[PDB]
RNA sequence: CCAUCUAAGGCUAAAUACCGGCACGAGACCGAUAGUCAACAAGUACCGUAAGGGAAAGUUGAAAAGAACUUUGAAGAGAG
């Protein structure tokens, strides 16, 4: 499968994808832009402390309704979350990322992330019932994720 | 006055008609939202107590040669 992205130079790098993941395509794509280019211990570490919540993911593209936290200040925003589905999504990727780039004899602990991209797949539908006999979609939004790690010092 | 037939019984092929049926041939027609509703497990799925109503849906590749094997993950799912 072709990545949006190529990679400046194919030898130091390596690539992660996933393809119909059951989670919230928004949330997904703040998380990932929260971790743009971390290094990979660094992303780890920030994945995992969001998870148990001591940071929060700023909310800055998809943020009508998403009330205001402490921790967003780091961010420089005001509006942060913890989304921890998509926290752990991004954490096993990582992990097959790590795992592909000790496949491919790379040093681990020099890898930044360098491309990360989150697309919306294709929807899967379910039924709502409603008053007055009526019947409303009740359709999720998974999404296809891509990841590229390069050797950075 | 003329003209023309012989009712109240019966039979009779051909020339004529044919959007059903069997078997064929063709076209300045349509080309999968078109052409029959129906190119496909279509009067099928499904709805209505019933009379009845009634869809959506074609295309890998010349040939399955349909991805052995290694590796991360519980797996989907990935990298080679
Ligand atoms: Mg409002
Ligand atoms: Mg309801
Ligand atoms: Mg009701
Ligand atoms: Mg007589
Ligand atoms: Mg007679
Ligand atoms: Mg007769
Ligand atoms: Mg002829
Ligand atoms: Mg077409
Ligand atoms: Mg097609």
């Amino acid at each position: 499968v072709r990545y949006s992205l190529d990679p400046e130079n194919p030898t130091k790098s390596c690539k992660s994808r996933g393809s119909n993941l059951r989670v919230h395509f928004k949330n997904t794509r703040e998380t990932a832009q929260a971790i743009k280019g971390m290094h990979i211990r660094k992303a780890t570490k920030y994945l995992k402390d969001v998870t148990l919540k001591k940071q929060c993911v700023p909310f800055r593209r998809y943020n009508g309704g998403v009330g205001r936290c402490a921790q967003a200040k780091q961010w420089g925003w005001t509006q942060g979350r913890w989304p921890k589905k998509s926290a752990e999504f991004l954490l096993h990727m990582l992990k097959n990322a790590e795992s592909n780039a000790e496949l491919k004899g790379l040093d681990v602990d020099s890898l930044v992330i360098e491309h990360i991209q989150v697309n919306k797949a294709p929807k899967m539908r379910r039924r709502t019932y409603r008053a007055h006999g009526r019947i409303n979609p009740y359709m999720s939004s998974p999404c296809h994720i891509e990841m590229i790690l390069t050797e950075k010092e």
